[PDB]
């Protein structure tokens, strides 16, 4: 269908990142994943990547640059 | 269970990461997923963290890091 897939965060966006929300990568999260084994972006992932915020999803990915180095500072304490 | 989660990369990587393979992303990208919106890393996560190679997780950090800072070339070209 190529945008029956987008439906999960479209319905749980309903109310609160245009307002505030908290995380908000829920959705981020879910297409880089996609992202980074096929980068099968559905329809909505699209349309909806202009039309959000942009100040949350840059700084979102600039979050996850920093969850990244995080998981480093776990897979760089095994010692052996 | 806290364990029957890491399964399916430990099914995936029968014969490959310690010998070569390509990617080896899938494995980082899933519990990466998960260890950004619960971070449940089930009992494989760890014990497999310490018994890996490193040197291709750390290097597919680092291309999740270009893949991530790619997205924002998406989310940049927008205009509006």
């Amino acid at each position: 269908n190529r945008v029956s897939t987008v439906q999960q965060l479209t319905k749980r966006f309903s109310l609160g990142m245009l307002q505030g929300r908290g995380p908000l990568k829920l959705f981020m999260a879910l297409v880089a994943f996609l992202r980074f084994l096929t980068i099968p972006p559905t329809a909505g992932i699209l349309k909806r990547w202009g039309t959000i915020k942009k100040s949350k999803a840059i700084n979102v990915l600039r979050g996850f640059r920093k969850e990244i180095g995080r998981m480093l500072n776990i897979l760089n304490r095994r010692r052996r």
